[PDB]
DNA sequence: CGGCAGTACTG
DNA sequence: CAGTACT
DNA sequence: GCCG
């Protein structure tokens, strides 16, 4: 990154947007940084500002405010809230709308919230593992939480196939969870299996605490045996095979990366979901669907960029 | 002016 | 439904 | 916040 002093920057502010709630103009702030940190060389010019997709010309101001002073005014003018207000909005479960009611109702620490706040069952378990859920695990590690969930999936069904998707597929030295997609090439024998493969994963000790248990989608928490092992989260999505690529490449991700694809198939009259490729979708003024098109065939990953136009990139370079 | 991805749970 | 979460 |  050419231009670690200016995200560094704007990286606050951004972090200060998004947990106030100003959802749209950080995700402006994000796109903006990525730009910057993808630029060759340092910017040097408001007429080269503008010059880069994402920097308009507010952005383009504020970064010469960094290379003329070194300094941007408008940190100095964060609401003193905002460290509480990331504090809170860190505990799983908990987020801006949350974490300003508890701010406004007094509270300032997680002594607070845990002695006085009222929690969800879902935000009780996020505090108990406060910590453990900000750190980031091997991903020698996340192989071995893989490898643990396709043991138990095949004693059911030695045709399950189980892979890791999320930051382990793309390749990243460390993995803030593990994302487990499931499947079975028969397109039937992936149903109703939640059931007994999450209490074969729970009667091992493995499985602690259950966030979601939905007929498609699990989030949960787990635990390797033996001594200095931390909790993980762990998400598991069961899915017909007809869907398994497009179900894969939303797992992969990256988020930005499948954002981005997203907005490019809605521009070709198409919608790409983790269900399907759509074509001949029909949408509103508002970009709002009103009628479903048809789902395309897609096969594998690869069929998903050749229908929208695209060359196809391993998981490595999706890396967005 | 107004969209900024598309979907699944929880209560 | 609003809120939060997933990539 | 940016952009069509
Ligand atoms: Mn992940
Ligand atoms: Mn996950
Ligand atoms: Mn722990
Ligand atoms: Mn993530
Ligand atoms: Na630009
Ligand atoms: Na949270
Ligand atoms: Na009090």
């Amino acid at each position: 990154n050419h231009n670690l002093h200016i995200t560094e920057k704007l990286e606050v502010l951004a972090k200060a947007y998004s947990v106030q709630g100003d959802k749209w103009r950080a995700l402006g702030y994000a796109k903006a940084i990525n730009a910057l940190k993808s630029f060759h060389k340092p910017v040097t010019s408001y007429q080269e500002a503008c010059s880069i997709p994402g920097i308009g010309k507010r952005m383009a101001e504020k970064i010469i405010e960094i290379l003329e002073s070194g300094h941007l005014r408008k940190l100095d003018h964060i609401s003193e809230s905002v460290p509480v207000l990331e504090l809170f909005s860190n505990i799983w479960g908990a987020g801006t709308k949350t974490a300003q009611m508890w701010y406004q109702q007094g509270f300032r620490s997680l002594e607070d919230i845990r002695s006085q706040a009222s929690l969800t069952t879902q935000q009780a378990i996020g505090l108990k593992h406060y910590s453990d859920f900000l750190e980031r695990m091997p991903r020698e590690e996340a192989t071995e939480i893989e490898q643990t969930v396709q043991k138990a999936a095949q004693a059911f069904n030695s045709g399950l196939l189980c892979v890791a998707c999320g930051s382990y597929r793309r390749g990243k030295a460390t993995c803030g969870d593990v994302d487990v997609l499931i499947t079975h090439p028969d397109g039937r024998s992936h149903r109703g299996i939640f059931s007994r493969l999450l209490d074969s994963l729970r009667q091992e000790g493995f499985l602690t605490d259950d966030l979601v248990k939905g007929e498609t989608k699990y989030l949960g928490v787990c635990r390797l045996p033996g001594p200095g092992r931390r909790h993980r989260r762990l998400d598991i999505i069961v899915v017909p095979y007809s869907e398994f690529a497009c179900a894969l490449l939303y797992f992969t991700g990256s988020a930005h990366f499948n954002r981005s694809m997203r907005a490019l198939a809605k521009t070709k009259g198409m919608s790409l979901s983790e269900h399907a490729l759509s074509t001949a979708v029909v949408r509103n003024t508002h970009g709002a669907k009103v009628g479903p098109g048809r789902v395309l065939p897609t096969p594998t990953e690869k069929d998903v960029f050749r229908l929208l136009g695209l060359p196809y990139r391993e998981p490595a370079e999706r890396d967005w």
